[PDB]
């Protein structure tokens, strides 16, 4: 076989499809938003994750693609149903480092916010903290766009790269995400209550949002909220659920 040919094949029919994982406030209520994640329906294996295809996919440059067809198929999904969603609900997608370097990205964004009435909906761009963008004229370019648009940026896995507070300016970043590996650390290892109040600390500083990544109990929740986090996510909120699931619970909280 060949890995890429087959990516291309499951691109060409379709087999590239969201979830859609809950955001919720720190101090409880409606969901807010949603993040939405790639899935391979694949006609053998079932439901793969993307931990297991997306590399392959940067690697053989098919990721932009599979992502404009993700955000395509989310206008098509939620486009009709935004009477569903409170206003300013927030729409997040996790953004590959070349489509970045890419102003077809403006695009991308001005048509999936073109699907929605205006103002209606938040598009928020998550870039992980892993891979920092290195900055030039083009991605200094692209991000002023975005911004014009009332596109979001927000900082992924925050805690587990290692960013500097002048490359929160330069991109203008409104969020931050933190990795889920400190917040499974709540109530057990004293290092990363000092790491996740740093970063609380910063957010402050700085004046952003803070989502809380991988939150699955009680326990986490209250400690995150006492500290002043505005968004919570994770399998006690919700775990990624197909659209027919998403919108199930949104006509409920109505
Ligand atoms: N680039 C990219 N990464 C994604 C996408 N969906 C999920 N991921 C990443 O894959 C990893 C595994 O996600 P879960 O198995 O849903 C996470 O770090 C997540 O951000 C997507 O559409 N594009
Ligand atoms: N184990 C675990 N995984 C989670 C939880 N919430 C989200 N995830 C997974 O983490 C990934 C999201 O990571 P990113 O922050 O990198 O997008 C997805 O694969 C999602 O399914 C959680 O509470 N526990
Ligand atoms: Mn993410
Ligand atoms: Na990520």
């Amino acid at each position: 076989a060949s890995p890429s040919s087959e990516l291309r094949r499951a691109l060409e029919a379709n087999e590239f499809i969201p979830y859609y994982q809950p955001l919720s406030p720190g101090q409880g209520g409606r969901w807010i938003g949603v993040e939405v994640l790639m899935r391979w329906r694949h006609p053998r294996e079932g439901l793969i994750r993307p931990d297991l295809f997306i590399p392959f996919a940067e690697r053989s440059g098919l990721i932009v693609p599979m992502t404009r067809a993700l955000m395509r198929q989310v206008a098509e999904d939620l486009g009709g149903h935004a009477g569903k969603l409170e206003p300013g609900f927030h729409i997040g997608f996790n953004i590959s480092a070349t489509h970045c370097h890419e102003l077809a990205l403006v695009d991308d964004c001005r048509e999936l916010l073109a699907a929605f009435p205006p103002g209606h909906i938040t598009l928020v761009l998550e870039l992980t903290e892993r891979e920092l963008i290195e900055s030039s004229e083009v991605t200094d370019r692209l991000f002023d766009e975005l911004h014009a648009l009332g596109v979001k940026i927000a900082i992924d896995d925050f805690g587990t790269g290692h960013s500097s507070l002048a490359y929160l300016r330069k991109f203008q970043v409104d969020c931050l995400k933190i990795d889920q590996s400190f917040v499974a650390r709540i109530g057990i290892d004293t290092l990363s209550g000092h790491i996740l109040d740093s970063i609380v600390e910063l957010s402050a500083k700085l004046d952003l949002d803070i989502v809380a990544e991988g939150v699955e109990t009680p326990e986490q929740r209250d400690y995150l909220a006492a500290r002043g986090v505005d968004y919570l996510q994770g399998y006690l909120i919700g775990r990624p659920m197909p659209l027919e699931s998403l919108l199930s619970s949104l006509t409920v909280q109505e």
